[PDB]
């Protein structure tokens, strides 16, 4: 009873959160799935509730600032959490999700349902509303809009290293076009606009340890961010004339064995995938 049930709702949550970029937006869309279950004698609850959720997800597809970013899901290292199964998929990675958010409120459902969730186009066409090839084409314009197993090794190395101020190591681990992007909807000093490039990202970073100090690392917890090892912070008070910092969640993106991007998420309104909340 509960098993088959939880597996479906997980599937429903898995698709819902990805349809948007918010776990509250998924929490409210799966909310109707149950209510719209009504009819059966013979039925396929799995295929039906997707459409219901997918359409409600399309119904979705304060706010006086800029540079939007997706709400993250933060589970413990056991990944036993109920929101873990949501982001267990590798394409639920924060990098993958920011690609999807603030970019495609149209090519989303076609790409997500098919690339991510392996839904054939005829069924995607159903929630869509048109032809077979018209689902593949609204999906093909998504796969174009896009243009490592060392993650823990690279995040791990980094998590400690930077506390030595080993700057020679840190600039090599970064991409020449590495990025630091902060969700500035939240009232918190961040990259209110995106900062670009290696040496220049380091500069921004140097300001951080300068501003908040070294207690910085002690409030920063090791945790799973969207299925892979990232980190979040409970915040700091600042007692040696350092600025009081805010609790926030920081995701990391890795390729070439180098940190290709960093993500700053500081809006308290987006903590519903978090231990903070």
């Amino acid at each position: 009873e509960v098993s088959e049930f939880e597996a479906l709702r997980q599937h429903l949550m898995s698709v819902a959160y990805r349809l948007t970029g918010t776990v509250a937006d998924a929490e409210d869309i799966v909310q109707e799935a149950w209510l719209r279950w009504d009819s059966t004698v013979i039925a396929d609850p799995r295929a039906w509730l997707t459409t219901v959720v997918s359409r409600l997800g399309l119904d979705k597809l304060e706010t006086y600032t800029g540079t939007w970013l997706p709400e993250p899901v933060v589970t413990g290292l056991d990944a036993t959490d109920p929101l873990a199964a949501v982001v267990a998929a590798e394409d639920a990675r924060f990098a993958a999700m920011v690609v999807l958010e603030r970019l495609r409120p149209d090519q989303r459902v076609a790409f997500v349902l098919h690339d991510g969730f392996a839904v054939p186009f005829a069924e995607v066409a159903e929630v869509l509303g048109t032809s077979e090839a018209a689902a593949r084409q609204l999906a093909s314009r998504a796969r174009k809009a896009v243009t490592d197993p060392a993650h823990n090794e690279v995040v791990g190395r980094l998590m400690a290293a930077m506390a030595a101020g080993d700057l020679d190591t840190v600039v090599s681990l970064l991409h020449p076009d590495v990025t630091f992007t902060g969700d500035s909807n939240g009232k918190a000093p961040t990259a209110v606009r995106a900062v670009r490039g290696s040496d220049k990202v380091v500069r921004f970073i140097l300001g951080l340890v300068q501003r908040y100090g070294p207690g910085l690392f002690g409030a920063n917890q090791l945790a799973l961010v969207n299925g892979e090892l990232g980190a979040y912070t409970a915040g700091l008070p600042g007692v040696d004339g350092y600025r009081a910092m805010a609790p926030r969640i920081t995701a990391i993106t890795v390729r070439d064995g180098k940190v290709c991007a960093l993500w700053d998420i500081a809006n308290p309104d987006k903590f519903t995938g978090s231990p903070l909340k």
